[PDB]
Formats: C-alpha cells, structure tokens, sequence
C-alpha cells in the first residue's frame, strides 16, 4: 500500500489560483507517491467535474466549471512515474476562451483515475487538486511580468484615497502596486450575536458602499484590493479565536469580500485586548489560533488571497489539521526594517524583502540595491505603508532606481493624485 496525493506540480499547491494573462497557461498535475513506484505502478488524471458540486457545497462557493474543452492534458492524461522521486506528472494546458466572463472564478476539479493496483487514495481529498481559474487578459495593467517582485501597498484609508494607486506607473506605463491593503476594518465583540463581528469605520464603509466608483477601478486594471483587518481594543482578537470563532469569522470576512468584490483580506493582530476566555468563540491567544483563523479564511474564499502582517501572534505555526501554510499564506509582509520568512513549505516569493513606512520614514528605500539583493534573496513582495500625496515627494524619493533593476523601467514621477472620497483626478502637484 502505496498512498497517493494531488497536486499542482508548478507551485505544489493542492488548491492553485490560476491568472489567465494571455492565451494560454501551462503547467503540470503531480501525483505523490509514499513509497518507492515498481516498474508496474500506474496513473492517469482527468477533470472530475461531478466534484464541483462537492466541493462548492463544501467551502460554501459557487464557482462555474471552466470549459473542459479548453484544458488538455498531454500523453492522453497518463502520468510519466518517477521511481527516484517518488512521483508522477502530466502536462496540463488551459486555454483562454470566448463566452467566458471577466472578474468570474472557474474551477478545474482533476482526479486521480484508473491508478494501478499497488495505489492507495486515502480520501476524496487525497484524490484531487483544483484550479481555480481567473481570465485577467484584460485587468493586465499591474501585471509586469514572470517572476519579478510585485508591490503591496496599505492606505490609511481614514485619510487617503486608494485610487491613488493610479498616481504610481513605471515609464512603461505598468502600475507598481500588485496588491493594496484598505487599512482597515476592525475586529470587534457584537454583544447581540455573542461573537465577533467585522466592524467598519465610517471610513473604511464609505469606500465599500462606493466600491464602484473607488476601489472597482483599481480591479480593472488588475490590481487586487484587500480588505485590511485590525483588532479594535476589545476582548476579540485575530489570534485569540477558538475554532468555532475562526469557522465563524473567517465566513463573515468572506461575506464581505464576495458582497464587496474585492480580493482578500490583511490580517493585522494589533489593538486587542485580553480574550474573555469563558466566551466559546475566544480561547488563550497564540499564534496557533491566528493561524486557524488564516486556515478557516482560506477554506471560505480559496479564490482569494489570505495575507498577514508579521507582528504580535499573527503568524508562525505552519500547519492546521495536517495541510501547510502554502495553501493558506498567500503573502506575509514584515514590520518595517525587517524582511518576512517563510514558515511550512511557503518559499521566499510569498515574503516581502523591504517594509516601507511611507507616512513615518522607516524601513529603507527600494534603491537599485536593495532591488537587486531582494532579487538574489529570492523575495517575492515589497511593501509600503500609508503613502500620502501630501507626502509624494519623499514617497517616490524612496522609489528611485529600484524599478530599473526590479522591471527594467524606473517608477515615473506623479503627475495625479486624487482627494479623500472624491474620483476626480487632479493634478499632481499643482492641484493639491
Ligand atoms: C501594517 C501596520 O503598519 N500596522 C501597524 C499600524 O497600526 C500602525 O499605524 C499607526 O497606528 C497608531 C495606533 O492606532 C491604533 O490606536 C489608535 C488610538 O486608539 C486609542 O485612542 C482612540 C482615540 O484616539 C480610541 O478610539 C481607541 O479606542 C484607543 O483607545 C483605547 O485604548 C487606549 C490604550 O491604547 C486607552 O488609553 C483608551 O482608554 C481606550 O481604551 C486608533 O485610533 C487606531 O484605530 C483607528 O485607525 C485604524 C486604522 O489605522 C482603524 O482600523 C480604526 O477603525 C480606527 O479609525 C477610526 O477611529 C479613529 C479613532 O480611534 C478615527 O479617528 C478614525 O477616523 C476612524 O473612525 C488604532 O486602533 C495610530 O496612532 C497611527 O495613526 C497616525 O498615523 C496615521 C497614518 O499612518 C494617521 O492616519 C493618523 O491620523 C495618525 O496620525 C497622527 O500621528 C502621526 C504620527 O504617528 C502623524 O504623522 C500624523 O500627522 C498625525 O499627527 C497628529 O497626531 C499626533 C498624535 O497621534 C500628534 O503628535 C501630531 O502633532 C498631530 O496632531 C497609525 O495609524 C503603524 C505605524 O507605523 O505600524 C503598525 O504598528
Ligand atoms: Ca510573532
């Protein structure tokens, strides 16, 4: 008995989110094996589309399958066996189609089929990965290209705009800000529920009431907009809930994030208070517990991005119920000064290598140099927080020279801003 598992071969993941940025994505299926193949051992894979309804029905979602006539496997679907790595692949091609729409999830559910004999599947789980696919042909503008670092950027969302992540372009017209953070929502204890509850700042709710006009545009052209969670000095905290209270708030974050159309959330375990520890949904704080929470958020939106600050209990513990924080950690970004690691079998890529404290001064600029001893460290991310137009000039100061190296295009100097709660693109500086 020889148990078997699947994966995304290219990022190892069981559950791998798929940007279409052009006609075609490939990449590979893999089958672990626990033991060493014979020269008999044998696998194919195939989609398994009756699983959609298990699996949406599992994670509470409602994802469309993408076309099967758009995916291909190669080698009629039979997995090539390593016996020195303990593993078989197939090549696995997806197609971008027409009739598919924008700013939709589809899903490829693959199985694992007609495996020899001497193969054990433990459960449906072990039987299958999934690819959750997103067609961003035209959402391109913040995509600069394979492998290079990406942005990730907080607005103090209580005095800045998040369109101004239009003010940020390299002189090839690319946006610099991958991801933005609106910083932030709370988590705070609903007395009527007895339970936390996402709570939002006058601020933070008129931007989600606006998103279509201040937070869509940014979607459009590619860039991903979270929602920024934050403890709120009360009992509740987002690394000092029990598993039900994670179960519970992790829908809750999901609910906003489907209601609002945004694309994953930041979790910042700062401000709390000391648990209430006879309240069922609390329990003694403990990166154990922030990490459940990510896991939990992770099984409620898997199409989207579950990231964290590394400060306070939010991040450290890199397994929940057996499955590693590669499938629940998108992004970790650090405090200013330090670069985040990686924990589980998370790589570099998923680490910021600089935080940029753009309201206060910490944490170095994105120079040539630090651009380029990012890169040789592998990093993934650099981040940003709280940049201001008021503060432009030394904002894009600490952005000179790192574009050349990071893109081969220096970030261009501001020529818009935009005010609080107002769509209107002004001009940078004369207008401000
Ligand atoms: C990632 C990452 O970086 N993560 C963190 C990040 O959080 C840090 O960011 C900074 O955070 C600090 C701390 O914020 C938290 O606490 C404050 C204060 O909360 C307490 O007081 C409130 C009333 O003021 C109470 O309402 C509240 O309940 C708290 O009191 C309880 O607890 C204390 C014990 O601690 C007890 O004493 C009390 O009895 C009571 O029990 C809080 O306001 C913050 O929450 C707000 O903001 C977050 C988002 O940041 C939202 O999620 C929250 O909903 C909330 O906003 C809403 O409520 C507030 C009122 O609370 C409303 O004003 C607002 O409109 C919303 O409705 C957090 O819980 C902040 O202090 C820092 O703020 C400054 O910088 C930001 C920009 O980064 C500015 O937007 C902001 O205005 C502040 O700016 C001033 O200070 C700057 C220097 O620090 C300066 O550059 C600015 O020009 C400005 O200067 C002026 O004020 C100075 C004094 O503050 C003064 O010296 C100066 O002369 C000027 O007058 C910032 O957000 C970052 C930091 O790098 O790092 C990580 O740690
Ligand atoms: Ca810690």
């Amino acid at each position: 008995e020889n148990n078997a598992y699947l994966r995304d071969g290219k990022s190892n993941l069981v559950s791998k989110v798929v940007e279409l940025h052009g006609e075609t994505y490939a990449t590979t299926v893999k089958m672990g094996l626990s033991k060493t193949p014979n020269t008999a051992t044998s696998a194919k894979v195939k989609i398994d589309a009756a699983y959609l309804e298990t699996y949406n029905k599992a994670h509470n979602t409602d994802f469309a399958l993408y076309p099967q006539d758009l995916v291909t496997f190669a080698n009629e679907g039979i997995l090539t066996v390593n016996a020195n790595t303990k593993s078989a692949e197939v090549e696995m091609t997806i197609r971008a189609g027409e009739g598919l729409q924008e700013d939709k999830t589809y899903a490829i559910p693959v199985a694992i089929s007609d495996q020899s004999s001497d193969i054990t599947i433990k459960d449906e789980d072990a039987k299958h990965c999934i690819y959750l696919v997103k067609d961003m042909r035209n959402a391109g503008d913040a995509y600069k290209g394979e492998g290079v670092m990406q942005g990730y950027l907080f607005f103090e969302v209580n005095d800045v705009n998040p369109l101004n992540t239009l003010s940020f372009q390299l002189e090839n017209g690319k946006l610099l800000w991958d991801v933005v953070v609106l910083f932030a929502a709370n988590i705070n204890y609903d007395a009527e529920a007895g339970r936390p509850r996402v709570q939002c700042n006058p601020n933070v709710q008129y931007l989600l009431d606006n998103n279509e006009t201040l937070l869509q545009p940014l979607r459009r052209r590619g860039v991903k907009v979270l929602l920024g969670l934050l403890g709120n000095h009360d009992i509740t905290g987002l690394a000092q809930l029990s598993e039900q209270g994670a179960k519970d708030f992790a829908r809750e974050v999901a609910q906003y994030c489907k209601a609002y159309n945004l694309d994953g959330v930041n979790y910042d375990d700062e401000y709390s208070n000391s648990p209430d520890l006879s309240n069922p949904s609390l329990t003694n704080p403990s990166t154990a517990a922030a990490a459940r929470l990510c896991y939990e958020t992770k099984q409620a939106m898997p199409d989207k991005l579950v990231t964290v600050f590394d400060w306070g209990q939010m991040y450290g513990v890199a397994t929940v119920d057996g499955v590693d924080a590669k499938e629940w950690i998108d992004i970790v970004v650090a405090n200013y000064g330090s670069a985040a690691y990686p924990i589980g079998q998370m790589t570099k890529k998923q680490c910021s290598g600089i935080s940029m404290e753009f309201n206060l001064g910490g944490g170095g600029s994105l120079s040539a140099s630090k651009a380029q001893s990012m890169i040789d460290g592998g990093y993934g991310w650099f981040m940003g927080f709280a940049p201001s137009p008021a503060k432009y000039g030394s904002v894009f100061s600490r952005l000179q020279g790192g574009g050349e190296v990071l893109y081969g295009s220096n970030v261009a100097a501001p020529t818009i801003f935009y005010k609080k709660n107002d769509p209107t693109p002004y001009k940078y500086p004369d207008d401000l």
